[PDB]
């Protein structure tokens, strides 16, 4: 990777590379000049030579090829390729060039949460994008808010101010289609081993929201029987057919979760958790409105969980309408 993406590398003799904007498991996004077409910048995804993330970047081209030709204009907010090519092996997706993603935003500000009025917005946007994926037999999989993504003339820098948040959506290297990718959005049916499908985008948009409110995770754990105790100190306890359902039965007594509350880690859900409706900063009723869009966005079961067609008819974003 190091050895073929630095600053002043010319790739496929017309990108020159002026930037890292970042860094993944999959490699690097460098932005480029595109010195064959007026100098124009873009962004060039440099995936890692491994069999792994060549065939996920060869998915990827398959998918985008799809949807930037089913939404020329990009209505739906899926991030556009111009074009791709090789460079010593490696896969290169060039895009157009977007701005900050929502986390690197946040983050860079000190972690302080949007604006409820930009927080609206944006889980328009994201909500009618990733329909969009689902009215294509697709899944995301793969939804946080690194992978959501501003357009630059969205904000101010100096402190970045942020002004009108149009977004887009990146990453489809994970993307699977109906016929036959996670960390601490993953959703209680993939954590328990009972089948997903699109379902778990909803349930990971919902975790972006919150985040979005908040400015903080609230599921902040890296184990998954922790993650569990974490959802029902937050949500409530799983449903009892899920729990005597799932082959994961090492998490589980009989149909109660198997965890000591007193244990260390059990006093640590404790403390950073508390249930959902008490992490509202105001009583106001567009608060109140976010916070039920977001309740049934985090639905145990994947049957009763809210489709983004319905989630798109939720009275919190009847002040766009
Ligand atoms: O498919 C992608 N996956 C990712 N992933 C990352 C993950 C981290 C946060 C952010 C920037 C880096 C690091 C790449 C998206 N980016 C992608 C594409 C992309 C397309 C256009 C664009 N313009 C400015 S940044 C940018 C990124």
């Amino acid at each position: 990777m190091h050895l073929i993406c630095q600053s002043g590398d010319v790739l496929s003799a017309r990108y020159e590379i002026v930037d890292t904007l970042g860094e993944g498991a999959f490699g690097k996004v460098v932005e480029c000049i595109d010195h064959k077409a007026g100098g124009r910048h873009v962004a060039v995804k440099i995936v890692k030579n491994v069999d792994r993330y060549c065939e996920a970047a060869r998915s990827e081209i398959q998918v985008l090829e799809h949807l930037n030709t089913t939404d020329p204009n990009s209505t739906f907010r899926c991030v556009q390729m111009l074009e791709w090519f090789e460079h010593h092996g490696h896969i290169c997706i060039v895009f157009e060039l977007l701005g900050l993603s929502t986390y690197d935003f946040i983050k860079e500000n000190g972690f302080l949460p949007f604006r409820l009025d930009h927080i609206r917005k944006m889980a328009y946007q994201i909500c009618k994008s990733v329909n969009f994926l689902h009215s294509n037999k697709l899944t995301h999989t793969d939804l946080k808010p690194e992978n959501i993504l501003f357009v630059q003339s969205d904000y101010t820098e100096a402190e970045r101010t942020l002004i009108n948040p149009d977004i887009k959506v990146v990453d489809f290297g994970s993307a699977t289609y109906d016929d036959e990718s996670t960390r601490h959005y993953r959703a209680p049916e993939v954590i328990l081993a009972l089948g997903w499908s699109q379902p778990c985008d909803v349930w990971s948009i919902g975790c972006i929201l919150i985040e979005y409110y908040l400015g903080f995770t609230v599921f902040p754990t890296h184990d998954s029987k922790e993650h569990l105790a974490m959802m029902e100190r937050i949500l409530g306890p799983l449903p009892k057919h899920m729990i005597q359902k799932t082959r994961k039965r090492k998490y589980f007594h009989h149909d109660r979760l198997d965890w000591d509350e007193h244990s260390s880690a059990g006093r640590y859900v404790s403390r950073a958790c508390k249930p959902l409706k008490e992490f509202m900063l105001s009583q106001d009723v567009e608060h109140e409105r976010l916070f039920d869009l977001i309740q049934k966005m985090l639905e145990y079961d994947p049957a009763k969980r809210i489709t983004l067609r319905e989630a798109l008819k939720h009275p919190f974003f009847d002040l766009l309408k």
